[PDB]
C-alpha cells in the first residue's frame, strides 16, 4: 500500500528527470510530486522508505528531500510521537543509513544536513537538552558521522548568522545557546580537527591503505570549513582560549598540501577581525619565530611550485595572511602599553618585502596597503629596520612602476600571472593604472621617511633615461621599454620631488642637484609626443626650484610654449594623433598650473606673455579652442595677482573683446534663438556625407564653442585678492553685508553679464533640441549626434577602455563621436558656466533682473526628454554649486523658486523610472546604472541642501511648503529603492532632520500612514546590509517614541509584520507608552523591539553561494 506509492513515486522521478520525457508527462510528474508533499500525510514514511541506500540515489535524493519539506511546514500539523520518532529516525540514518564516505554523493549528504539543522531550527532551544553531547557520541562513531557533523555545524551556524531562515525568536533563543555553549561547540570542532588530523598524520602513507588518507583527509577538509565558518562570527576569547592553541594547529597543518589551503583560510579570517582591540593582542603570537617558521616555509615551498591552480591561490592566502597581520601589528601598537615591537620585525619585513618584489602583479598590489599602513604609523615609522629596508623598498618600487606583464605577451615573468588573474590587456591596463595610482600615495609615505636615497633614485633615473637609448616599437610607440620606463620614472619623480617640498626643510633641500636636473630636461630635445609629454611632465615636477634661480624661467617659457605648438610632425598632410593633442594639453596645462602656483615669478612677464598668447591667437586656424582658451586661464590667472581692480578691470574687458564681436553679433543672436538657424550654423542637416564641403560649419561650432570656453574660463579664473587688506587698497571692497561680512565684485561681471543673455539663450536651444519633434529635424548620419559617449557608455558600465596606440591613432576617427563630443562637451560646458557663475560674481549674479524666471525658462525648459546621463552633470555642475554658494539673504528669491519644481520633477521621474526597473545586456543595464547614479546625485543634492543639527539654509527651505510636500516623500520614498549607498546616506544624516522641524506641523500633516510604510518597506528592499540594518533601526526607533504618544494607527502596520506576538509587543509597547524614567532609566531600547520587527530585516540570497555571503572576513581573491 505505501511501497506501491513509493514505487508510483519512482516513476514520478524516473520521468521527472529524464531529458527523453515528453513535456506533458513531465509537467503532470512534477504535479504529482508537489501535490505529494503538499497534499498527503502520508509523505513521511514514504519518504524515508526512499532514503535507504539500497535505492539510486536520484530517489533518496528525492525521499529526504520531502522528508525535508515535512520539517518546513507540515511540522505545524504533527503529533509529539511523529516528532521523537523523526528525529530519532533521521539520527538512525546519520548512524548507519548513510552511504561510504568515500563513495556517497555530496548533495545527498547537503540535503541529509538541511534535515537536521531544520530540526535544530525547530526544537533546539527548548526541546534538544542533550543534542550536542548525542551529536559528540554519534561523531566518535565513525569518520561519516564526524563529517555529516561538520556539514550539519556548518550550515546551522551559516543559517542562523547569515542567512536567517528561522522564525525571529527562535533566532535569537538559537543564537543565545550557541554563545552559551559556544566554548564546548569550538571546543569539540578543534579536539575533532587535531584528532583525525593525528590519525592522517599516522596513516599518511600505506601500501594499500589510501581508504582512510583520503577519508581522514577529508573529515579534515570538512571540519576546517567548519571551523571556518565558525571563526568569522564567534567571540575572540575561544579562538585564543587554549593559549591561541588553534593558531598553532593550524600553522602546523600549512605544511600538508591536501589542508594547506582551509588551515591558511581559517588563520587569515582569525586574523582578519576588527573586533575589540585587547582580544587582538595574542594575535601577534604570529610574529614569532615557530608561527613565522611554519607560514614562511609553506609559503615559500607554494611559491617553489610552477603556475598550478591550487599554489598560486595558497600563496595568495598567505600575501593576505602576512597583509592583515602587518595590519593587526599597525592597529595595535600607541593604544596599549602591553603591545610592543615584534621581535622578528626584520624577517618579517624582509618576507613581505620578499612579495613585493614577486612577479605577480595580485600579489604586489596586495602589500602597498599594509606598507602604507607601516610607513603611515607614528611608531613603526621611527623603527629602524623599518627605515633600513626602505631603501630596497623603494628600488622594489621603482620596479614595479613599469607597466610590464601583459597577458598576451610573454616579455615579463608577470606576463603569465597576468593570464592566470586577468581575462584580457584592458584588465590588467586599468588595474595595474589604478594599483600604481595607490603605491604614488604609499611610495611619498615612504618618500617622506628618507628623502636623501629617493631623491637620489629619482634623479640617476632620470639621467638614466635622458642617456639610454631603448627601443621603441614610425619612431613612435606605446608599449616598448622606452614610454613605459619613461612614464615610470616620470611619476617616480614627480611623487619624490612633491613628497620633498612637502616635508624637507627649505635648508635642506638639494638645490644644486634639483637646478642640475631641471637644465638637462631643459636641454633634451625628442620629436616623439608621449616622451616630450613626459619631458613637460618633469619639467612641471621641477618647477619649484626655480624659486631658487628664476634665471630659468625664460628658458621654462620656452620649453612649454613651444610644445603649445608642436605640430611639427604633420601641418596638413594627415590629421594629427592623439599623442599630439595630448601633448599641446600638457603644455597649456602646465602654463596654467605655473601662472597658479607661481603667479609672482610670472607677473613681471605678463606683457610678453600675453603679446606671445594674443600672437597665437592672430591665426584662428593655428591653436585648438580648447588651447586658446587654456591660454587665457593662464593670462587670467596672472592678471589676478595686479590686486588692482580697474587693471585686471581694463585687462579683462580688451581680452573679451574678441569674444564678445563673436558672441553678441546678431547673425549668433539669431542662431542662438531659432532652432533651426542652429542646427543650420551647426551644420547636423546635411543629408549625404562627403569628407569636403564640412569646412564651414567646423569653423562655426568650432567658433561658438571658443565662445563658450572663454567664457567659462574668465568665470572660472578670475578672483579678488584672498587677503581683505588687498581687496580693500585695490578696490574690491565695495560695501558690506547686513551681518557685517565684506562685499567683494569681480572685474569679469561687467563682462560676463553681456553674455548671460544668449548664453542662456544657448541653453534653451540646446535643451530644446532633445526634444524627438527636433531630434528628428537633423540628418540620418547625425541622429546620434545627442547620444552617450561610447567612452561614457564603458565607462559607468564598470569596463574597461578600450586600449589603443596613442601614436599611430587619430583623434576622433568618425565624424559622429566628433559631433557627440562637441555637444557633451558644450552642454555640460554651459551648465559650468551657470555654476561657476554664482562663486565667482556672487552678488552681481544673485540680483540679476528676473534670475529665477529666466533660469526656469532656460536650463528647464524640457526635463522630461533631456536623458539621465545629460541631468547628472546638470545638477551636480549647475544646481548643487548655486545653491551651496548662495547667502540665506538671496535664498528665497531664486533658490527655493527653483528647487520647489525641480526637486518634484525628481521625484516623479526618480519614482517613475525606478518603478520601471523594480518591476523586473549592455543596452539595458547602462540605462539602470544611469538612473542609479542619478538618483544617489539626487539623494547628495537634496542632503546638502538640508543637512549640514539642521543648517540654516535647510531651515529657511522647511518655511517653504511646497519643498515639503516635495522634499518630505522623496527622502523616505528613497529608502524603497535598491540603491543601498543612497540608502545608508539619507537615514542617518537627512531623514531624521526633516522631522525636528516640523513637529508643530506633524499634527497637521498626519504624515504617520506614509512614513511607517516608506521606512519598513525601505527595510524590507536592503535589509542584507548591516548599515541600513542599523541606521533605518535608528530611524525606526526615533519614529517610534516620537509618533506612538501621538496616533494609534501605528499598530495598524506595527502588527501586520510576521512573526509578531501580540503578549510580547503589548508587553513592549504600553510598557514604553508610559515614560516611567524616574522609575526606569534605559538608553539601549533599541536591541529591544529589533525582535519585534524581523519579517523586514531582510534575507541575503543564499541557496546558490552559500560559503560566500556568510563569511565576511575572507577577503576576495580577484
Amino acid at each position: 500500500q505505501v511501497n506501491a506509492l513509493c514505487e508510483q513515486l519512482v516513476k514520478a522521478v524516473t520521468v521527472m528527470m529524464d531529458p527523453n520525457s515528453t513535456q506533458r508527462y513531465r509537467l503532470e510528474a512534477l504535479k504529482f510530486c508537489e501535490e505529494f508533499k503538499e497534499k498527503c500525510p502520508i509523505c513521511v514514511p514514504c519518504g524515508l522508505r526512499l532514503a535507504e541506500k539500497t535505492q539510486v540515489a536520484i530517489v533518496r535524493h528525492f525521499g529526504l528531500q520531502i522528508l525535508e519539506h515535512v520539517v518546513k511546514f507540515r511540522w505545524n500539523g504533527m503529533s509529539r510521537l511523529e516528532k521523537v520518532y523523526l528525529k530519532n529516525s533521521v539520527m538512525e540514518l546519520i548512524a548507519n543509513g548513510t552511504l561510504n564516505i568515500l563513495e556517497e554523493e555530496n548533495h545527498i549528504k547537503d540535503a541529509l544536513s538541511r534535515i537536521v539543522v531544520e530540526m535544530i531550527k525547530r526544537e533546539w532551544p527548548q526541546h534538544w537538552p542533550d543534542m550536542l553531547i548525542e551529536l559528540d557520541t554519534l561523531s566518535k562513531q565513525g569518520e561519516t558521522q564526524t563529517e555529516l557533523v561538520m556539514f550539519i555545524l556548518l550550515r546551522l551556524a551559516e543559517d542562523v548568522v547569515t542567512f536567517q531562515t528561522l522564525p525571529p525568536q527562535r533566532r535569537r533563543d538559537i543564537q543565545q545557546t550557541l554563545t552559551q555553549n559556544m566554548e564546548r561547540i569550538f571546543s569539540f570542532l578543534l579536539n575533532t580537527l587535531q584528532e583525525n588530523v593525528n590519525k592522517y598524520q599516522q596513516v599518511k602513507t600505506d601500501t594499500s591503505q589510501e581508504s582512510k588518507a583520503q577519508a581522514n583527509c577529508r573529515v579534515g577538509v570538512a571540519a576546517l570549513n567548519t571551523l571556518a565558518g565558525y571563526i568569522d562570527w564567534v567571540s575572540m576569547s575561544h579562538i585564543t582560549a587554549e593559549n591561541c592553541k588553534l593558531l598553532e594547529i593550524l600553522c602546523l597543518l600549512l605544511n600538508e598540501q591536501e589542508l594547506q589551503l582551509g588551515a591558511a583560510e581559517c588563520l587569515l579570517i582569525a586574523v582578519s577581525r576588527k573586533g575589540k582591540l585587547e582580544d587582538r593582542k595574542p594575535l601577534m603570537v604570529l610574529f614569532g619565530d615557530v608561527a613565522m617558521h611554519y607560514i614562511l616555509s609553506a609559503a615559500q615551498t607554494a611559491d617553489g611550485g610552477g603556475l598550478v591552480e591550487k599554489h598560486y591561490v595558497f600563496l595568495k592566502r598567505l600575501c593576505q595572511v602576512l597583509c592583515a597581520l602587518g595590519n593587526q601589528l599597525c592597529a595595535l601598537l600607541g593604544a596599549d602599553s602591553d603591545v610592543e615591537t615584534p621581535s622578528n620585525f626584520g624577517k618579517y619585513l624582509e618576507s613581505f618585502l620578499a612579495f613585493t618584489t614577486h612577479p605577480s602583479q595580485f600579489l604586489r598590489s596586495s602589500t602597498q596597503m599594509t606598507w602604507g599602513a607601516l610607513f603611515r604609523h607614528e611608531i613603526l615609522s621611527r623603527d629602524p629596520l623599518l627605515l633600513a629596508i626602505i631603501p630596497k623598498y623603494l628600488r622594489a618600487s621603482m620596479t614595479n612602476l613599469v607597466k610590464m606583464g601583459f597577458p598576451s605577451k610573454t616579455d615579463s615573468p608577470s606576463c603569465e600571472y597576468s593570464r592566470f588573474d586577468f581575462d584580457s590587456d584592458e584588465d590588467f591596463n586599468a588595474f595595474f593604472n589604478s594599483s600604481r595610482a595607490q603605491q604614488g600615495e604609499v611610495m611619498r609615505l615612504a618618500c617622506r621617511l628618507d628623502p636623501k636615497t629617493s631623491f637620489q633614485m629619482a634623479g640617476e633615473w632620470l639621467k638614466y633615461q635622458l642617456s639610454t637609448f631603448l627601443d621603441a616599437g614610425s619612431l613612435c610607440s606605446v608599449f616598448s621599454p622606452s614610454f613605459v620606463q619613461w612614464e615610470a620614472m616620470t611619476l617616480f619623480l614627480e611623487s619624490v620631488i612633491t613628497q620633498m617640498f612637502r616635508t624637507l626643510n627649505r635648508e635642506e633641500i638639494p638645490v644644486n642637484d634639483g637646478i642640475e636636473l631641471l637644465q638637462m630636461v631643459l636641454n633634451f630635445d625628442t620629436k616623439d609626443p608621449l616622451i616630450l609629454s613626459c619631458v613637460l611632465t618633469n619639467v612641471s615636477a621641477l618647477f619649484p626650484f626655480v624659486t631658487y634661480r628664476p634665471e630659468f624661467l625664460p628658458q621654462v617659457f620656452s620649453k612649454l610654449f613651444s610644445s603649445v605648438t608642436f605640430e611639427t610632425v604633420e601641418e596638413s598632410k594627415a590629421p594629427r594623433t592623439r599623442a599630439v593633442r595630448n601633448v599641446r594639453r600638457h603644455a597649456c596645462s602646465s602654463i596654467i598650473k605655473m601662472c597658479r602656483d607661481y603667479p609672482q615669478l610670472v607677473l613681471p612677464n605678463f606683457d610678453m606673455l600675453y603679446n606671445h598668447v594674443k600672437q597665437l591667437l592672430s591665426n584662428e586656424l593655428l591653436l585648438t579652442q580648447m588651447e586658446k582658451c587654456a591660454l587665457m586661464e593662464a593670462l587670467v590667472l596672472i592678471s589676478n595677482q595686479f590686486k588692482n581692480y580697474e587693471r585686471q578691470k581694463v585687462f579683462l574687458e580688451e581680452l573679451m573683446a574678441p569674444v564678445a564681436s563673436i558672441w553678441l553679433s546678431q547673425d549668433m543672436h539669431r542662431v542662438l534663438s531659432d532652432v533651426d538657424a542652429f542646427i543650420a550654423y551647426v551644420g547636423t542637416d546635411q543629408k549625404s556625407c562627403d569628407p569636403g564641403l564640412e569646412d564651414p560649419c567646423g569653423l562655426n561650432r568650432a567658433r561658438m564653442s571658443f565662445c563658450v570656453y572663454s567664457i567659462l574660463g574668465v568665470v572660472k579664473r578670475t578672483c579678488w585678492p584672498t587677503d581683505l587688506e588687498e581687496a580693500k587698497a585695490g578696490g574690491f571692497v565695495v560695501g558690506y553685508t547686513s551681518s557685517g561680512n565684506p562685499i567683494f565684485r569681480n572685474p569679469c561681471t561687467e563682462q560676463i553679464l553681456k553674455l548671460l543673455d544668449n548664453l542662456l539663450a544657448l541653453i534653451r536651444t540646446h535643451n530644446t533640441l532633445y526634444a524627438p519633434e527636433m531630434l528628428a529635424k537633423m540628418a540620418e548620419p547625425f541622429t546620434k549626434a545627442l547620444d552617450m559617449l561610447d567612452a561614457e557608455k564603458s565607462a559607468i558600465l564598470g569596463l574597461p577602455q578600450p586600449l589603443l596606440e596613442l601614436n599611430d591613432s587619430p583623434v576622433f576617427k568618425t565624424v559622429l563621436e566628433r559631433m557627440q563630443r562637441f555637444f557633451s562637451t558644450l552642454y555640460e560646458n554651459c551648465f559650468h558656466i551657470l555654476g561657476k557663475a554664482g562663486p565667482s560674481m556672487q552678488q552681481d549674479f544673485y540680483t540679476v533682473e528676473d534670475l529665477a524666471t529666466q533660469l526656469l525658462s532656460s536650463a528647464f525648459v524640457n526635463l522630461n526628454n533631456i536623458p539621465d546621463y545629460r541631468l547628472r552633470p546638470m545638477l551636480r555642475v549647475f544646481v548643487k554649486p548655486l545653491v551651496l554658494f548662495c547667502p540665506p539673504e538671496h535664498y528665497e528669491a531664486l533658490v527655493s523658486p527653483i528647487l520647489g519644481p525641480l526637486f518634484t520633477y525628481l521625484h516623479m521621474r526618480l519614482s517613475q523610472k525606478w518603478q520601471v526597473i523594480n518591476q523586473r545586456e549592455s543596452q539595458e543595464m547602462l540605462e539602470e546604472q544611469l538612473v542609479r547614479m542619478l538618483t544617489r546625485e539626487v539623494m547628495d543634492l537634496i542632503t546638502v541642501c538640508c543637512v549640514s543639527e539642521l543648517t540654516d539654509l535647510g531651515k529657511c527651505l522647511m518655511k517653504h511648503e511646497d519643498v515639503c510636500t516635495a522634499l518630505l516623500i522623496t527622502a523616505f520614498n528613497s529608502l524603497a529603492w535598491k540603491d543601498t549607498l543612497s540608502c545608508q546616506r539619507t537615514t542617518s544624516q537627512l531623514c531624521w532632520p526633516l522631522l525636528k522641524q516640523v513637529l508643530s506641523g506633524t499634527l497637521l500633516a498626519d504624515a504617520v500612514t506614509w512614513l511607517f510604510t516608506s521606512v519598513l518597506k525601505g527595510l524590507q528592499m536592503h535589509g542584507q546590509h548591516d548599515g541600513c540594518m542599523a541606521s533605518l533601526v535608528h530611524l525606526a526607533f526615533q519614529i517610534y517614541e516620537a509618533l506612538r504618544p501621538r496616533y494609534l494607527e501605528i499598530r495598524a502596520v506595527m502588527e501586520q509584520i510576521p512573526e509578531i506576538q501580540k503578549d510580547s509587543l503589548d508587553q513592549f509597547d504600553c510598557k514604553l507608552l508610559n515614560p516611567s524614567l524616574q522609575k526606569v532609566a534605559d538608553k539601549r531600547r533599541k536591541d529591544q523591539f529589533k525582535r519585534l520587527i524581523a519579517g523586514c530585516i531582510g534575507k541575503p540570497l543564499g541557496e546558490q553561494f552559500r560559503k560566500e555571503v556568510h563569511i565576511k572576513n575572507l577577503p576576495s581573491l580577484f
